[PDB]
């Protein structure tokens, strides 16, 4: 029968609320902050969150602020999006706190999607380096390359012409900032919030490349919400 389509992929995608989290870095990006219920909402969320006490308190310090980092397995991106999720005893507005960034929240959805077997089938997972800047590359984003993709390794840069068919992109950050998951949650380029800012980027993983694939787990993960009927 069919494979997984990008409406049922955008759903799962859709059930980790992730216009919910706290954007610890949405006042750097006023400019990537949409217009929107959601957007205004994350911001004044943001405010409550940034001084209250608990904010300065482990995970939240670090998941706020983080040092580098670069998953290079499978199953780190799995365990990100399981960490994330944990309900502590931190609410805003009588919601559980979760927390990401510009950086790292790409981690998230590329977890939920490797933990996704019909994905798996379908879709090789990539997460990149994106919205470059004077040699940095300061928004990571998630995407899905239909099966026999081999994107660009560094030092080469991913750029349209290299930028297979099909390929869907996938930006947690960008719901967070406001955007609807039409404009965010496993869409394509024409469709994408940053399209300007995509290009050029760097391939920091390719799930194609990663020998621990196979062994990895899928159904590890339960969505954060159930699909309203």
């Amino acid at each position: 029968g069919m494979a997984i389509a990008p409406q049922q992929i955008q759903e799962r995608l859709k059930q980790e609320q992730y216009q919910k989290f706290v954007v610890a870095d949405i006042g750097n990006f006023p400019h990537c902050l949409a217009q929107t219920p959601e957007g205004i909402a994350s911001g004044q969320r943001y405010q409550k969150y940034s001084t209250n006490s608990l904010s300065r308190t482990p995970p939240f310090s670090q998941w706020g602020a983080p040092q580098l980092l670069t998953p290079k397995s499978a199953q780190e991106y799995i365990k990100f999006a399981q960490q994330r999720n944990k309900k502590s005893s931190f609410k805003i507005d009588g919601e559980a706190v979760r927390v990401s960034e510009c950086s790292n929240f790409a981690y998230h959805s590329a977890g939920v999607l490797l933990d996704d077997p019909q994905i798996r089938t379908q879709y090789d997972v990539a997460v990149i380096g994106s919205m470059h800047s004077n040699g940095r590359y300061l928004h990571n984003i998630t995407l899905l390359v239909p099966k026999g993709s081999r994107l660009p390794q560094p030092p080469e840069q991913l750029t349209a012409e290299v930028f297979p068919i099909g390929t869907l992109i996938v930006d947690p950050w960008a719901v967070g900032m406001g955007h609807p998951p039409e404009q965010a949650l496993a869409i394509p380029k024409e469709q994408f919030a940053y399209n300007r800012s995509l290009f050029p980027a760097t391939v920091n993983y390719q799930s194609a490349l990663d020998e621990s694939l196979t062994s990895t787990r899928t159904g590890q993960l339960t969505p954060y919400t159930g699909t309203p009927s």
